[PDB]
């Protein structure tokens, strides 16, 4: 491959193991999160990777991941970008809930459409709903690159990738092609839409992809930024099956 | 003052109270440090300060200490850059020793001039100094605005405002009067020779003024970019007492 990319999501948390969606719910790492990212950084300082470059969402963790991981690198002066185009997708009006809530005030089989299809968008988040302010009152939304009102209130898998492509086109992608190593701290969502894109993964089978969090996930692209084979997990083979069955169902 | 520009220099280490440089050595902030970089981010906090951009120097100390105050702020998605030329001085040939080393190896009235004056610039470090290769061959300094070799290998602290006079007037000035709020993180020198162009402060006076480090120092500027007033430190005025006390011998 021409060019190489490094991409990865940060250490899930607490609504994740009572399997809620945080979304764009600007929740801390915890420890855990934090040892996770610092593990990454170790794995990735031993394979001597030198960034000239990383790439976040403006959600904190996905911030505290990349800063983490430059420390253990010893490269704290890289520069670093943060953009909503990276965000995790936004879940709407089913932020908060658990399984069994979602479940009920929509119905098990349109809470399986929204969790698990490809194309199908949740109901918007409205103002009634109790994470509303807390999202759309904060100030980073104020100076994003599109409106504060032109900013989704709930997407689908496909309405993530279609909002990131740009931001892959028009910035991140020009510095690949410039030669620059990249790092990508991002989300479970956004990391799977931008995946499906660079290998071409059909609407049918991203779907059932897995992104173990806290691990490497290396690209390998060609001339036309396309990956050269599937991705490929960095690091101790074990830690990543792990990693994995975290993922799983 | 149509504009408000905050600017603050991190907690000084262990070769500062052996009264060694630590100049361009990419020291790590002590445990002091990084609990003062925390107590500035508290002491911001209290006073409701919302920063829209953040300045710093390419030594990790400078860049800790931002990201230590935007995580007490809840303002990690505030965009960070970085720049040599926010660099603490270059003490050259002078790095790495204590007073007693340079004065045995350069003359005692010789080091004074170099520690004290405004304009006298120290010899520079050449390829035999023991910290050169951590400098030099540092990849960060390979991407800087100017070619490696045009990189100064000393500095009087006039040499460091006029280093410093581009960023400010090319980067930064125009933030300023577009609005924003900004956080400079820079070094004793560097913060020194700001502070000495916008206030318009004598040769003379500018090496006798108080810097103390973790403290919040606001400059109020007009439309030409000059303060109104002198600097003022904010927060906890017992603190603050403190801190002059600990940079003042």
């Amino acid at each position: 491959s021409k060019y190489k990319l490094i991409m990865l999501r940060h250490g899930e948390g607490a609504w994740n193991k009572e399997n809620r969606f945080c979304s764009w719910v600007d929740q801390k790492l915890n420890s855990e999160g934090m040892e996770e990212a610092r593990n990454c950084g170790k794995q990735l300082k031993a394979l001597n990777f030198e960034f000239d470059l990383v790439f976040t969402s403006v959600l904190n963790r996905s911030i505290h991941t990349a800063w983490l991981i430059l420390e253990e690198l010893g490269q704290e002066w890289v520069p670093v970008e943060s953009s909503w185009r990276l965000n995790e997708r936004h879940y709407g009006a089913l932020i908060g809930l658990n399984r069994e809530q979602m479940a009920l005030n929509h119905g098990e089989e349109q809470v399986r459409l929204w969790r698990r299809s490809y194309n199908v968008t949740p109901p918007p988040i409205e103002e009634s709903h109790p994470y509303y302010q807390e999202i759309y009152n904060d100030r980073r939304y104020k100076v994003c690159d599109v409106p504060l009102d032109q900013l989704p209130r709930s997407e689908s898998l496909k309405d993530v990738l279609e909002r990131l492509l740009p931001y892959w086109n028009e910035r991140i992608a020009p510095e690949v092609l410039r030669g620059k190593t990249i790092l990508i701290s991002a989300h479970g969502n956004s990391s799977r839409a931008l995946l499906k894109h660079l290998e071409g993964i059909s609407d049918e089978d991203i779907i059932n992809i897995t992104l173990p969090t806290g691990v490497p996930i290396l690209l390998e692209l060609d001339e036309n930024l396309r990956a050269v084979g599937p991705h490929q997990f960095l690091g101790d083979q074990e830690a990543i099956q792990a990693a994995i069955k975290k993922v799983e169902d």
